C-alpha cells in the first residue's frame, strides 16, 4: 500500500513544508513512488483529459496517423510502433511536447525537436493543455518539496524548470488479445518527475529500490534501462485507486541526486479491458545541464535536451521527426546551440 500526501497550494520553507519533503524522499527511497491526493478541479481536470483520450482513439487509424510533425515528437504513435529494449510497445499513444508555432525562434533555428503538436481538434487540445497546467503546477510543488528535504536551496530544481520541457504522453492500451502480454517493456523515464493518472482497469508496475542492486545511469549511451530486470523481482502492482496522482523520480533526480533517488523502473501489462492512462514527465529546460548535487567537484554534466532527443530517436527509429532530424543534421544545431543560443534560457 503505498502513501499518499496531500500537497500544500503554495510550498514557502516552513517547518511543514520541510517535514513533508522529508517524507517524500522517504517514500520514494521505500518504495519507489507515492501517491498525491488531488482536489476536485485536478480530478475534474484529470477526467475530461481521459475522456478526450477515449474519443480520439475511436477515430479512424489513418486520421490518427495523420497527426505527426517532422519537427517536433509531439502526435501519434500507434499501438506496436515504439520500440523499447528491441521490442515492440502496444500502447498507442499521443504525445503533448512543447507546442511551438513555426513562428517561434527555435523553432526556425530548426533545433531538434521543436515544433508545433498536430492535435486532432481544438477541443482536445484545450483538455490537455487545462490538464497540463495543474500537473505543473503539481510538479513545482514537489520540487520544491524535494529541495527543501534534501536541506538544498528551495528553488534548486526549479531554477532548471523555467520554460522547461514538460510533455506528457496520452496512452490507450488494448486488451491483450495474443499470447504477448507485454504493454510497455521495463525502462526509466528521461527528467525529473513523472507524475500519472490511470484509469480503473489496471497494469502499471513499479521497481522499489533495492539494497544493493546496481542501478544504470539511462543517460549514458553505454547503460541504457531499457528491459533491465524485466523478469526479475520484486516489481510492486500501482492498484488504480480513485482521487489519487503518482509521482516517481525520471533520470535526472538519480544523476543530480548521485542516486540517492532512482529513476523508478516500471512496465505495463496489458488487461482483459482497454486501459486509459496518462503520463506526465516535469522536465529542465531543453538548454539546461544538470550537475551532481552533493558533488561539486564532480564534471560529469546532462545536457537535458540532449538526453530527450537521444531518448526520442531511440523509442521512434523509423518516425519522420527521426529521418528529419538525420536529414538536415539538426544534432548539430543542438551541439551548436550549446554556445550560441540567443533565448537567454541559460547563460549572461
Ligand atoms: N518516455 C518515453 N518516451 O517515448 N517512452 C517510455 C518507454 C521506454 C522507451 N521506449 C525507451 O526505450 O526508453
Ligand atoms: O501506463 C502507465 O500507467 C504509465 C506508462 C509509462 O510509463 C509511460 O508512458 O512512460
Ligand atoms: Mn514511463
Amino acid at each position: 500500500n503505498l502513501q499518499t500526501f496531500e500537497l500544500p497550494t503554495e510550498v514557502t520553507g516552513c517547518a511543514a513544508d520541510i517535514s513533508l519533503g522529508r517524507a517524500l524522499i522517504q517514500a520514494w527511497q521505500k518504495d519507489g513512488i507515492f501517491q498525491i491526493k488531488t482536489d476536485s478541479e485536478q480530478d475534474r481536470k484529470t477526467q475530461e483529459a481521459m475522456a478526450a483520450s477515449k474519443q480520439f482513439c475511436k477515430e479512424p487509424l489513418t486520421f490518427k496517423s495523420s497527426c505527426v510533425s517532422d519537427l517536433t515528437y509531439s502526435g501519434y504513435v500507434a499501438s506496436g510502433e515504439e520500440v523499447t529494449a528491441g521490442k515492440p510497445d502496444f500502447p498507442e499513444i499521443f504525445t503533448v511536447c512543447k507546442d511551438l508555432s513555426v513562428g517561434d525562434q527555435r523553432v526556425k533555428a530548426g533545433w531538434p525537436c521543436h515544433g508545433p503538436v498536430p492535435w486532432p481538434n481544438n477541443t482536445y487540445q484545450k483538455s490537455m493543455k487545462t490538464f497540463m497546467e495543474e500537473l505543473g503546477l503539481a510538479g513545482e510543488r514537489l520540487l520544491k518539496l524535494t529541495a527543501l528535504g534534501f536541506e538544498l536551496p528551495i528553488n534548486t530544481f526549479t531554477d532548471l524548470t523555467r520554460d522547461g520541457w514538460h510533455h506528457m504522453r496520452v496512452l490507450r492500451f488494448p486488451p491483450q488479445t495474443s499470447t504477448l502480454s507485454r504493454g510497455i517493456g521495463a525502462h526509466t523515464d528521461y527528467g525529473l518527475l513523472v507524475i500519472a493518472a490511470q484509469d480503473d482497469v489496471g497494469g502499471l508496475y513499479i521497481r522499489p529500490p533495492v539494497e544493493g542492486e546496481k542501478r544504470n545511469r539511462n543517460w549514458l549511451p553505454g547503460e541504457s534501462s531499457a528491459g533491465m530486470f524485466e523478469h526479475d523481482e520484486p516489481w510492486t502492482f500501482v492498484t488504480p485507486t480513485p482521487g489519487v496522482w503518482t509521482v516517481f523520480p525520471g533520470d535526472i533526480l538519480q544523476f543530480m541526486t548521485g542516486g540517492q533517488l532512482l529513476s523508478t523502473p516500471h512496465k505495463v501489462k496489458l488487461n482483459t479491458r482497454e486501459r486509459f492512462a496518462c503520463a506526465y514527465f516535469h522536465e529542465p529546460n531543453f538548454e539546461a545541464s544538470a550537475y551532481p548535487l552533493f558533488e561539486p567537484s564532480a564534471n560529469e554534466r546532462i545536457h537535458y535536451g540532449e538526453h530527450f532527443t537521444n531518448m526520442f530517436m531511440r523509442c521512434y527509429p523509423d518516425r519522420i521527426t527521426t529521418q528529419r532530424i538525420n536529414k538536415e543534421n539538426r544534432l548539430a544545431h543542438l551541439e551548436d546551440l550549446k554556445k550560441y543560443s540567443d533565448t537567454r534560457a541559460t547563460g549572461s
